[PDB]
């Protein structure tokens, strides 16, 4: 039940840079299991992560050792930080030392969030037959795909401006001997900050003088390649994970950024090792439950000493070889929203997933929430079109969804407040008399044309209350160029018809008696994801003026069949 | 920079009963400083409270001790637990305890929030000379006055019924051998919390069959005591503050339950020691500065770093004897509202304070925000009343001001929804063409009649802003028969005229160019307070079909020249 604590202890890499630890060992006659965390926001700073994770004390006061890290080129680490690109290689030589030292009983494990989640992946990799078992919350293996572009082809603008501020603003408050640029340079971080639609809508893109100076990453890497290059591939984790076999606890949430690569991890690794995964109604930075016109129940706020519980039986199973201390456990768990509640399942996806198509339809135009569109699981009798103007100048903003650092904490947003634009196409079903389950990953399928040789499209699902609050569940993009491979882009036809795919992420929603199921297609979701300027030309370079409008148009009847496919769940 | 943790030690109190205590010790050749923190949540769970305080391991890194204690009779501590009653005489056993210690050199002080501040107070008036200086966070000194009833006379129903619900779900998780009855309790438990507002809801009130067999003080203290009686006199340690000279450090939030208490111990303290007081734009589980229609920017976000490196300069010249470990440091710190900034003070009141009457006025009825009532710095020149009816069944609903546990995370609320409402009078301003500051403690005094012979009345300061948003500031409220004492209450004669006062607590904020000054006065204010039964009885056991409506009345004019009273900062 006691332990000490040793501050600063200096780990040699391979090229002789030295990164500093922090060590949490038990009591103890002999050596024992251990548990490491890789941090680039203060390994003494454990209050500002802890509360999103676990109560790892316990762990400490039940006999583990715990290690916490300062990445490189921060705090009281040697070298220079670049976000990534040292990571694999670090946490290589990390896991070889703690082997080697006389507390340690031969077993090592991982847990953490966010960066100190992506962080467990690259880890993973190494080979190191030490690593008996990671558990990697709210992170990606996969950087192009989450969080700084999407399957898409679209730039997460707000997430990449958001983060650098934050990382730039640490920089300034961690400096030994202040400069005298500092105090200024505090002020405009805090500008950011406080505005990141507005720094996002600042002609070309390209040019950031703060943060460009700060962090130069953030051109160098992030804007200069959009493309899902030789530079991504690099640091990407997800095409090694299939010959693994580590065990791995996974946590999502259905508002948060990472949700699609989180789950995809899940289906990556369940075939050679113990996977098991959580999934709750959270977005980054709202655990709460809690939202400004949608409340989960307090079952649904993050549950923290479960997890904790959950956890440690984990760890148990696989680093102290108990081999019933997962007796009972689940291997899926889910928020079940609509319902409210938490339920237990087998697998990712659900087995009896039946992947429905509900076509887009009506009579007269679909423009606005008072238009004429509908949803049917019939295929339309009539061949129709819906048009509309995108102008660069005028995009959709961001309400809810899948935000970061923008108006991130409320995900479960209502629609209403753009519902009476004319860029945006709404198509509802009946009023419903008994109630729809949808469980699953969501896409699209539309039929479109353009005036342009480049442009974007969107769709959103939404869940109409009987009171008319509008509520948004999942959303995804297509950039044009990337219509058929994220790597090799090329340029439309104006006016040819294409049928196209957009990935739309995942949910969990019952839709109840007295409800409708809602589609929103449109051309813009700004600033989750940054504006096509319509040309063909390179985007982040161009000025406002550079740009074009689009006449933009949606397709539906027997001989264009646009329609969007729910995983569908019936349980009686 | 390193130290160790022992868990458990046992502490024996003058009774023979026994307390847990972790101790947290840094490496050191002899005997070093002590900080303690007194909690009912569970010493083990530090990540529950700790967020809301500071990053205290600091201290310990810095080469202080940190001792944190159980309460009696809660987790691994033994005895039997009743809310305030044993504090007192066991903060005082647990202070001579660790003087005694081996470790210790002579000098102690406590730090934290909510009843880990309300304890430091308890400690304080015990007479221990070691200990140096104390910094309560949130808290009060009087326990009728905040949290339970308040200096109304009303009882404070959403802060009772939830915080007695918190407390029996945590006895149950805690149990060692689970009861059969456990699992259904936790459900009804999960209920009340999810609908406290229903739950205060049910008559009469003092029947609680679940609250009163899980925590019998709930109606045997709380409930059954309405005047402030000689069993609250008793827990109460405001009158004894005057006589002491102990350094504190006070942290209070504008929208937090404490505010009037938490500002009143620095009234009484100032004088005699060294006081300080830092005030932000917070409410009791809101500490991020960000609302539903209202945003404070990121500089609002509670300064926790900041915060640490304060209560570290204050124990260094309090406990270390360090005499300019402070300087630079203001004695006072508020978060001014509607410049939205941070800004340093040499005493609360503030000196120049110009406390003005802003008198009620206009042509026609003020029923209703489309009604004819004004406020204006000139005394009215007509005799005029308005009238309404309350209805206990249909009373006025909270929204915003200083809820705890109803809808307690949106302190500055948009009013609008409540607007429509004959028993909702509206007074205001023309639009402001140059700003107007109110920073300080705020009151009315109104000239009142009633059918009845009990009612309440109610008065709340709201900022309006360009585009609609009627956002709340601060409010109070009267218990007619406790217009003169609150130990003495006497019933009124229907049809009186009388003059009463309306302690409206406190705020700081600029009405800017653009805005009005609004006052709203009515009858109820509920979950906030409980519903007056217009009958003079004993409210708490009355059934709603036993209550009354009342038609009340508010006289305004030349010879009754109702007012409130605004606390007026100029600043060229
Ligand atoms: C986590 O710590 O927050 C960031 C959100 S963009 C992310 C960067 S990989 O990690
Ligand atoms: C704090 O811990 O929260 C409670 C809000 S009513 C309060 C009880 S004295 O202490
Ligand atoms: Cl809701
Ligand atoms: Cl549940
Ligand atoms: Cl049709
Ligand atoms: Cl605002
Ligand atoms: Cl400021
Ligand atoms: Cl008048």
């Amino acid at each position: 039940g006691n332990y000490s604590v040793a501050s600063n202890v200096m780990v040699p890499m391979r090229d002789g840079v030295r990164l500093a630890v922090d060590l949490y060992r038990p009591d103890a006659d002999g050596p024992v299991p251990v548990l490491l965390v890789r941090n680039p926001y203060d390994k003494f700073d454990v209050f500002a992560w802890s509360t999103q994770s676990t109560n790892w004390l316990e762990f400490v006061r039940d006999g583990y050792a715990v290690v916490i890290q300062d990445t490189r080129g921060l705090f009281a680490s040697e070298g220079e930080f670049v976000p990534h690109v040292d990571d694999e290689a670090d946490a290589e030589d990390t896991l070889s030392w703690i082997l080697e030292q006389a507390w340690c009983d031969g077993n090592v494990g991982m847990f953490g969030v966010s960066y100190l989640g992506v962080t467990q992946w690259q880890a993973a990799v190494s080979g190191v037959g030490g690593l008996k078992a990671i558990a990697p919350s709210m992170a990606s293996a996969d950087l192009y795909r989450a969080p700084w572009y999407g399957p898409g082809g679209a730039l997460s603008v707000e997430a990449l401006l958001g983060w650098s501020a934050k990382i730039g603003t640490q920089l300034i408050t961690s400096r030994s001997d202040a400069r005298p640029e500092d105090a200024a340079d505090f002020v405009q971080l805090a500008a950011i900050l406080n505005d990141v639609a507005g720094a996002a809508s600042v002609t070309p893109l390209a040019e950031q003088p703060l943060l460009g100076r700060l962090i130069p990453w953030v051109i160098d890497q992030v804007v200069d390649h959009p493309d899902n290059d030789e530079s991504w591939q690099s640091i990407s984790l997800f095409e090694r994970l299939g010959g693994l076999a580590t065990p791995a606890l996974i946590t999502a949430g259905w508002y948060d950024g990472f949700v699609g690569e989180s789950l995809r991890t899940f289906v990556a690794v369940k075939d050679n090792a113990d996977a098991r995964l959580v999934v709750g109604p959270w977005s980054h930075s709202n655990l709460t439950g809690r939202n400004a016109d949608r409340k989960f129940g307090i079952a649904a706020t993050y549950p923290i000493q479960e997890a904790t519980t959950m956890h440690k039986a984990f760890f148990d199973r696989h680093l102290r070889g108990e081999t019933d201390a997962l007796a009972g456990v689940p291997k899926v768990r889910l928020f079940v929203m609509g319902i409210d509640e938490w339920r237990d399942e087998t697998d990712w996806p659900l087995p009896d997933t039946a992947y429905t198509p509900f076509y887009l339809g009506g009579s007269g135009a679909a423009n606005t929430s008072t238009g004429g569109g509908t949803l049917s699981t019939s295929i339309s009798g009539t061949e129709s079109a819906d048009t509309y103007l995108y102008d660069p100048a005028d995009p959709v903003p961001s309400l809810g969804g899948t935000l970061l650092f923008h108006n991130g904490d409320n995900g479960p947003a209502d629609q209403r407040p753009i519902h009476d634009r004319d860029d945006v196409l709404c198509y509802s079903t009946e009023v419903l008399t008994d109630p729809v389950e949808v469980t699953g990953t969501v896409s699209a399928r539309l039929f479109v044309s353009s005036s342009a040789v480049d442009t974007d499209f969107t769709a959103k699902l939404v869940d109409v209350f009987p009171d008319g609050r509008a509520i948004a569940l999942c959303d995804g993009i297509v950039r044009m160029r990337y219509r058929e491979t994220l790597v090799n882009p090329t340029l439309i036809e104006a006016g040819e018809i294409y049928e196209v795919a957009i990935d739309m992420l995942a949910t969990s929603n019952v839709f109840l008696p007295g409800h409708r199921i809602m589609v929103q297609v449109s051309s813009s979701n700004f600033p989750k994801y940054d504006r096509n300027s319509n040309t063909g030309g390179v985007i982040a370079r161009e000025q406002l003026e550079e740009m074009c409008t689009a006449v933009n148009r949606i397709h539906r009847g027997p001989e264009h069949p646009s329609h969007i496919v729910l995983p569908i769940i019936k349980r009686k």
